[PDB]
């Protein structure tokens, strides 16, 4: 079981390595149906960004991780085909969990996962 | 009529076209907003066909909205997305066919764009 | 044009169709031994046709490997993979029509499988 | 702990690590044999440890095969490949760290593999 209440790991197909520096940007939807910042980052040399929140921020409801893709392809001198890659999912409705959204990029595909775990608390 | 955008869905549960998968179509609009561009259900092939012209079809960018939570619900699956979008910018270079492709599973979808021309 | 067993290969990297990619498909023997059972290359679709008849494609165990590592290098890639392989019984219950598609990265793929019905 | 080599299995359909998945590795010979390298079973974060040292993994040509239809049969699943194989050359080019990561789901999978430098 991760400890970590929202674990974001991206990895780049093509290299077949961590996607390191991605800016990952979580807002969290209000009341009113509003996008609303959340918390934000980049991914680290292991590909992770961890920090995002903790449990208690962490309250229930609808929850949208957006990864810069775009930024990262450009870089290397790549025009990729998204402009974005956003996971968009709704968390904490059935008591608190523990999530980890992971993405492997490609110029013009992406795949996303979730793993979701029960914490000892 | 004439399709230079297509949408291709697949079931990796049922190993099989993913049927009755609402999908909209948006476009960004003069001052940065989305309009409804396009929308329908995938087939019984998993495709959705006739959603526009290369005429109405013009350069600009494009969202394209992959209605996965109905899509699990009626199939008695309760899955981890609420949809699945995907956004990028179209024919900046001339007038192009795009064929947006997805797989779905509970908590996975994978999404790749087949962009082609008229080669010879 | 195919209907038992048909092969699309695409390119996540360049969002295409993977061209001219090397397909051999071995059949499990009596014993328990691989053996050529059909063989072709991706055409510009990326598609792969006619390796078979409903008559010759009996039911068994079949591998398909797509020659994934020349596809790369001759694009100046050093992939991963040797190659990607699909391995499946086939037509043990019914014989019904199957899709065996890949998307291909360098050091990554992904392959589905879509199994038509039958009757309908 | 692990250092060489790495396996890491999800389940797409749970959204979970895959548990108990049978892992067999082998390595190619002088005249194109397999012969068994090591083997386990990812434990509950999915992963599987320990399947090797940097002396006793060296430069060659790898197999690692996961046990894909006993994990989703005991499920009371019925999937549509036999194993998933991953084939790849090793540490021709230096020491290095390989991780084989999978997902699957009951007709689909997609393999990744992270290759980092260790102390290079
Ligand atoms: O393909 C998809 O649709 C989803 C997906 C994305 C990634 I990126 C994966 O790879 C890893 C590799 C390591 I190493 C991890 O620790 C974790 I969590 C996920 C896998 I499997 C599946
Ligand atoms: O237009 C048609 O005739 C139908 C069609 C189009 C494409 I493009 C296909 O290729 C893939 C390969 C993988 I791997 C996928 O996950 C997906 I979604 C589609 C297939 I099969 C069938």
């Amino acid at each position: 079981e991760s400890k970590c209440p929202l674990m974001v790991k991206v990895l780049d197909a093509v290299r077949g390595s961590p996607a390191v520096d991605v800016a990952v940007k979580v807002f969290k939807k209000t009341a009113d149906g509003s996008w609303e910042p959340f918390a934000s980052g980049k991914t680290a040399e292991s590909g992770e960004l961890h920090g995002l929140t903790t449990d208690e921020k962490f309250t229930e409801g609808v929850y949208r991780v957006e990864l810069d893709t775009k930024s990262y392809w450009k870089a290397l001198g790549i025009s990729p085909f998204h402009e974005y890659a956003e996971v968009v999912f709704t968390a904490n409705d059935s008591g608190h969990r523990h999530y980890t959204i992971a993405a492997l990029l490609s110029p013009y595909s992406y795949s996303t996962t979730a793993v979701v775990s029960n914490p000892q608390n």
